[PDB]
């Protein structure tokens, strides 16, 4: 799929290099129930105009990651899975590189789960943390 | 330029090829303790589902948030940056707009937190940010 | 009913005056659908060793508030209420007087309802807000 | 004393009088990187419907992490003080205990930041508290 998201339908309503997350390049690498990481080639695209990075990045890579990692699992089941709650707080600034996120699924309930996600730039620094609520209910459709 | 506060000769990375250019934020208002922006919705700003992206909402609170901080702050030596980004979703967004009103709660010497709520164009509250926003002093 | 806590049932599990909140003394004053408050005096009870009061102490008053305001309108709708999120952030201390909590009702979806509340101490200065999710869920009995 | 961190001769307010001291809490680890502690479920812990209260998971958190920075910069001159926090609730407790442990993710200079996670007696995740702890320069 683009951006390696996880394949769960035929058709999309919005092609991926149409999307945020095409725009601004952001790739998933690993998706299993419990953990997915996905990064993004820092660019002008992804910055403020400060020169960092901008913060909804950050905010975006794992709102994409951890929404996604559960639409892998929930999506056949017959649920759809959004965001709910996004609080990701910044320790340090990336000026350039990439960066990587790791999400780790620490609940699983039947209406929400829940991921922490760490952002780190290409040094390995913790630069930012999301904890993300993810809303998982019966599809419409 | 996204009519961002002009408040240094120079910036790192022009608006339009900013994050926020790219997706077309815009500020309308900007007062001390209040201020607003918005951006059309188009593709860029959704995800692959065909709303818009929970990122899109952080974003726009980020830049509005922080950028508010910045006009009153950077002629005073000091620079600001979000610390701490919450954004809560209430409502999807598909098609439109979102508009986005920052409201000061407080403004202490390190820190400056902003609540944002976010509303689609029939004035439903979609999405709401409470932002933290640090103030330091510039590096030389 | 204690500490002037919603009346939506003739018995509860834990009388008032042994609860968290009857021990250190919340008591709720105005309570309506979509706003309520609730003070407390300060006493050690509600500080920590430092001699301020406690980050919990707020965060208990508007988990409090946020969710029998919430129990208040559900609970004859045969629902429960049960805080999902609570994020308090910390402005200023308070070493003495009353902490005073105000809970305004901003989004009542089908499975949860957001408040946020405000904290000021007895000058009527912002000491604390808490951005409350309450989960709603059909009750078991 | 609760066996908190004896970093100073005196306290403002003793432990049996605190918050912490009359619910209960207990430190049981505690080095720079990680701390833990503990609290048996009483009535004094629990809302009314017979559940541990909310506030109980977000105060223990406070209290470790705030404690653990405190165990750390004290003697440096320092001041800690919790600046935000956000505990989510995954499973309620009725009964037995509650167990916390924080695990130090971010030290900065003016900000430290510590995972918490609150488990039941089966060792099942409850409840995680999301701990921001500011560090100041101890006012005279
Ligand atoms: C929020 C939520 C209900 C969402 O759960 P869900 O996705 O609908 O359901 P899920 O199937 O994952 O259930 C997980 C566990 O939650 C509990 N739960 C879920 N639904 C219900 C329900 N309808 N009724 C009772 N318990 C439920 C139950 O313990 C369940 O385990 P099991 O009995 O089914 O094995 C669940 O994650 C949860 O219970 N979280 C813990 C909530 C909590 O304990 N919050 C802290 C207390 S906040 C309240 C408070 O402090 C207060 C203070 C003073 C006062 O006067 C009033 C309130
Ligand atoms: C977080 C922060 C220190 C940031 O402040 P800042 O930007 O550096 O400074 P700012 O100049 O705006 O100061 C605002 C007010 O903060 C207080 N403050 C700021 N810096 C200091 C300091 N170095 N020393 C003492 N107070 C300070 C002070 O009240 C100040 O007012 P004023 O005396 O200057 O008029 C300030 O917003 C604050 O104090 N917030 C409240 C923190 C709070 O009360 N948190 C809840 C307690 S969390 C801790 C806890 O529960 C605990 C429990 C058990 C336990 O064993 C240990 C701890
Ligand atoms: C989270 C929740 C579903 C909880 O709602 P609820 O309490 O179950 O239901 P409630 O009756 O209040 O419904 C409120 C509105 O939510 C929507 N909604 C609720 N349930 C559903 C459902 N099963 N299917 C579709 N929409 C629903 C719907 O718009 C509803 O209005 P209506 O059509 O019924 O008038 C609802 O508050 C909501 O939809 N919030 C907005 C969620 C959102 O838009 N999040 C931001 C996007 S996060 C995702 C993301 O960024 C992403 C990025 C990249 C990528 O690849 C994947 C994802
Ligand atoms: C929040 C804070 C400044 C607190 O740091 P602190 O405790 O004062 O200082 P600390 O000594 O631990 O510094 C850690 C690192 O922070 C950075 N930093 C700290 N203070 C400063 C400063 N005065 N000037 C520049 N960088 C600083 C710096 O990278 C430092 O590393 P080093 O250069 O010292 O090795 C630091 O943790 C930080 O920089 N966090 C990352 C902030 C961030 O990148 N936020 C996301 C961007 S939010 C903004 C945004 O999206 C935006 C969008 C559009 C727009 O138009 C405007 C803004």
């Amino acid at each position: 799929t683009g951006g390696n998201l996880p394949d769960v339908a035929s058709h999309y309503p919005v092609a991926y290099e149409q999307t945020l997350d095409g725009t601004v390049g952001f790739v998933i690498d690993e998706m299993t129930p419990e953990r997915a990481t996905a990064s993004v080639e820092v660019t002008d695209t992804l910055r403020a105009r400060w020169g960092l990075v901008h913060g909804g990045a950050y905010c975006a890579l794992a709102e994409m990651l951890a929404t996604e990692a559960t639409v892998a699992v929930v999506h056949e089941k017959g649920m759809m899975a959004v965001g709910q709650s996004n609080h990701t707080s910044f320790f340090r600034p990336v000026k350039e590189g990439h960066v990587r996120a790791e999400a780790v699924r620490i609940h699983a309930g039947s209406t929400t789960w829940f991921w922490d996600v760490s952002l780190r730039d290409d040094a390995g620094r913790l630069c930012a943390v999301s904890s993300m609520s993810i809303a998982v209910r019966p599809r419409r459709d």
